[PDB]
């Protein structure tokens, strides 16, 4: 259930990313790591709706 949908993007500009998952209400959990800095993962069956609702921020 975690894996790296973002890389050294800090809290400032995570909180763009665990808005749009938040508001959809879904399992967002924002994950700590040395080669990801901060990043969004969500329910391991719901990996696809977190890349999804990222693709009107690319």
């Amino acid at each position: 259930k975690d894996k790296d949908l973002l890389k050294g993007l800090d809290q400032e500009q995570a909180n763009e990313v665990i808005a749009v998952l938040q508001m959809h209400n879904i399992e967002a959990n924002k994950i700590d790591s040395g080669k990801l800095g901060y990043s969004i993962t969500v329910a391991e069956p719901d990996f696809t709706a977190a890349v999804y609702w990222i693709k009107t921020y690319q």
